[PDB]
């Protein structure tokens, strides 16, 4: 009946393994099954109940590699399952669901950055490319809304990119929207109340506090309240009507700090601290483990 906030993976040092759930009523943290493989730049989304970790990057002392994985995780037995890999590695990737079906956008594998987009059909645990976006984008913020998928900002080699746009399934087709106030890459980006929001993220001089809002009715974004801590490469994810970001890099450290977001009054709170400092993290909300 309840749902947790859960976090997969992250870097601190080297990637990690951790998947740790988050119950923002009691405060705990509970320790789960770790990844199969240590992974960062991950972005993690929920279908059916299920965890899923999408790309990311396995950064080691042994070696570094991209990943393509996507994994699946239920919370019912507490297992990790391996499910189809995505086309190419996708590190930093960013990724939205709609109508069943995730959507894997952008990232990079090694030097190559990807503009190509690509469809999981869990029912089928088949991918299926789609097409691709008008722009280059690692460090991408994905969003659903009302079943058009959006990315926003990100880094396409050269240029940290304020630009967003918006992907139509129907037609197959991406479309430019207005741009962001700010060039944001490694923002944390989500849906809450019909609303996109990028919290923080990189411009390429300073890591970022400032958080903008886009309405779809009037195509505009509006600057909200800041953040308390600055970070790119942040988590984000939508729990009971309010905004959580966990961790990130604020040019100095990797934080622990977990922060709050209140629309109805428009402030954010710090309301817990993770078990250890992270960047890079997949995060989604999905019904607490079978105790067992
Ligand atoms: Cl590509
Ligand atoms: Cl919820
Ligand atoms: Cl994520
Ligand atoms: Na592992
Ligand atoms: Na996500
Ligand atoms: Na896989
Ligand atoms: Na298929
Ligand atoms: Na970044
Ligand atoms: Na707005």
């Amino acid at each position: 009946v309840g749902r947790l906030i859960y976090t997969a993976g992250g870097y601190f040092r080297q990637s990690l393994s951790y998947l740790e759930a988050y119950n923002p009523s009691d405060g705990t943290w509970l320790r789960l099954a770790d990844l199969q493989v240590p992974r960062s730049g991950l972005a993690g989304c929920v279908v059916g109940g299920l965890l899923y970790a999408v790309g990311g990057r396995n950064n080691s002392p042994d070696g570094n590699t991209d990943s393509s994985a996507l994994d699946c995780y239920n919370p019912m037995t507490n297992q990790w399952s391996p499910c189809a890999p995505m086309s190419v590695p996708r590190n930093r990737i960013g990724v939205g669901v709609i109508d069943g079906h995730i959507y894997a956008v952008g990232g990079s594998h090694g030097c190559i950055h990807h503009n190509s987009v690509e469809r999981y059909e869990p029912e089928r645990d088949e991918w299926h490319l789609v097409a691709p976006m008008l722009t280059r984008r690692i460090g991408v913020g994905v969003a659903v809304l009302n079943r058009l998928l959006y990315a926003v900002g990100g880094f396409d080699g050269t240029n940290r990119l304020n630009s967003a746009e918006c992907y139509y399934p129907e037609r197959n087709e991406w479309r430019m929207i207005t741009a962001m106030n700010t060039i944001r890459s490694g923002a944390g980006v989500c849906v809450l109340h019909n609303c996109i929001y990028a919290a923080g993220g990189y411009d390429g001089q300073d890591q970022l506090n400032s958080v903008e809002r886009y309405d779809v009715a009037t195509a505009t974004w509006t600057f909200v309240a800041p953040m308390k801590h600055r970070r790119s490469a942040l988590g984000i994810t939508v729990h009971q009507g309010r905004i959580y970001v966990l961790g990130g890099y604020d040019g100095h450290t990797f934080l622990d700090s977990v922060e709050c977001y209140d629309p109805d009054t428009d402030t954010w709170s710090e309301v817990t601290r993770m078990t250890s400092g992270r960047s890079g993290v997949g995060v989604a909300v999905t019904m607490e483990p079978s105790r067992k």
